């Protein structure tokens, strides 16, 4: 499918069934802020890994689905309750889409004028997503590495491929900054992105919220932002 505008979006092939959607949040004075999530072709079905910034914006990419894969989307995981991650959540209900996050993202959401996901994720000690809350994931492995951008983000490999997902927890490896601390935990960060690497260590594709996607260094690099924090 390759690289591909749709609508206000943009869509890029990161491997045989997975795509990483793009959207954009104009912010009047200062132009659009990407932010990346991924759309999982699981055999006959469809996984997403966060909103668009819109419910608009998040219906494009259900209308994107339907148009090149044609297959129904049967769950949705969010990320942490932000507006890149969550914005879209009423499309997705509208849809008749199952919706997850972290039992923390739901308890956040409507502080942040954002709607929860249907159910709640919740962690065991190691960080791995307690499977009974994760029922019918397949190969979205679901991974909280503790605080860093916000005390509820989450992160996701994809089983059967060499991709793993940060979101704004992780920076490409030439970034200049942390991104969008407004909300972070700068004493955990650190470890917080250390632990995301430990947790997908066969991972060679970083995929996250704000850059294309990188290579490891793109989490030794963000670790070591945070070491100076
Ligand atoms: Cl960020
Ligand atoms: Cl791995
Ligand atoms: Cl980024
Ligand atoms: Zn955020
Ligand atoms: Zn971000």
């Amino acid at each position: 499918t390759g690289d591909q505008r749709f609508g206000d979006l943009v869509f890029r092939q990161l491997a045989p069934n997975v795509w990483q959607h793009t959207s954009y949040l104009d912010m009047p004075g200062f132009g659009a802020v990407a932010s990346n999530g991924l759309i999982v072709r699981d055999g006959g079905r469809v996984l997403v890994v966060d909103t668009a910034w819109t419910d608009d914006q998040t219906a494009q990419i259900l209308n994107w689905i339907k148009q090149e894969i044609n297959l129904p989307v049967a769950l949705a995981v969010v990320t942490h309750a932000h507006q890149d991650k969550m914005g879209g959540m009423d499309a997705l209900h509208a849809a008749g889409i199952a919706t997850y996050a972290n039992a923390l993202s739901n308890q956040l959401a409507p502080q942040k004028g954002m709607v929860a996901a249907q159910h709640s994720l919740t962690f065991a000690a190691n960080g791995w997503v307690e499977p009974a809350t994760a029922p019918n994931f397949g190969p979205l492995k679901v991974f909280y590495p503790g605080p860093g951008h916000t005390s509820d983000n989450i992160t996701v490999g994809i089983d059967g491929t060499d991709i793993a997902f940060g979101g704004c927890l992780i920076k490409d490896s030439k970034a200049k900054s942390l991104g969008n601390l407004g909300d972070a935990d700068t004493e955990h960060y650190a470890a917080s992105a250390r632990a995301f690497g430990a947790a997908f260590p066969k991972a060679s594709m970083i995929v996250m919220s704000h850059s294309a996607p990188d290579s490891r260094a793109a989490i030794t690099h963000t670790a070591r932002m945070a070491d100076k924090l």
